[PDB]
């Protein structure tokens, strides 16, 4: 299949993960999370390496709220957006929901509330990987792709536009 080798390009060097573990289940999640740090700091090492250092993330102390920030370079111009998503109870069979709170109403691919909209082909992606994904393949196969349309596409129609900050 395209698609899978499509999904082995852009993941096989993001530690995969094992626990079988949401926000409830004790002992059980905090592993989930010590797995769920090790594949982030590798996938942001990676981003490092290759000159797409793209994002950061930091977690309450339970790993239950995430927020950060991602950067996206369109015509060699730095675009900074704030970023968020809750841990759902059903994770990680269920894949969370990332917000992009500035763009809320700016953009038809968005629910409201500012939850990303991805392709149908994510989420069954997710699905059939469980429970081996995690965030760092959220951010490299979720919101990566969504800011890869969807931020080019905003500065063409002109909502929005470039911070003029030295």
């Amino acid at each position: 299949s395209m698609a899978d080798e499509a999904t082995r390009r852009v993941v096989s060097e993001i530690p995969v993960l094992k626990t079988n573990a949401g926000p409830r289940d004790r002992e059980l999640w905090v592993q989930r999370l010590k797995e769920e740090y090790q594949s982030l700091i590798r996938y942001v090492e990676n981003n490092k390496n290759a000159d797409n250092d793209w994002f950061r993330l930091e977690s309450n102390k339970e790993g239950t709220r995430w927020f950060g920030k991602c950067w996206y370079i369109h015509d060699l111009l730095k675009y900074e957006f704030d970023i968020e998503f809750d841990i759902p109870i059903t994770y990680p069979t269920t894949a969370p929901e990332i917000a992009v709170p500035e763009l809320d109403g700016k953009t038809a691919m968005m629910y409201r509330g500012g939850k990303i909209c991805l392709t149908d082909h994510f989420k069954p992606l997710w699905a059939r990987n469980v429970p081996k994904f995690g965030l760092a393949h959220l951010m490299a196969l979720g919101l990566g792709p969504w800011l890869a349309v969807e931020i080019p596409d905003l500065i063409q129609k002109g909502v929005i536009h470039h911070k003029e900050k030295c």
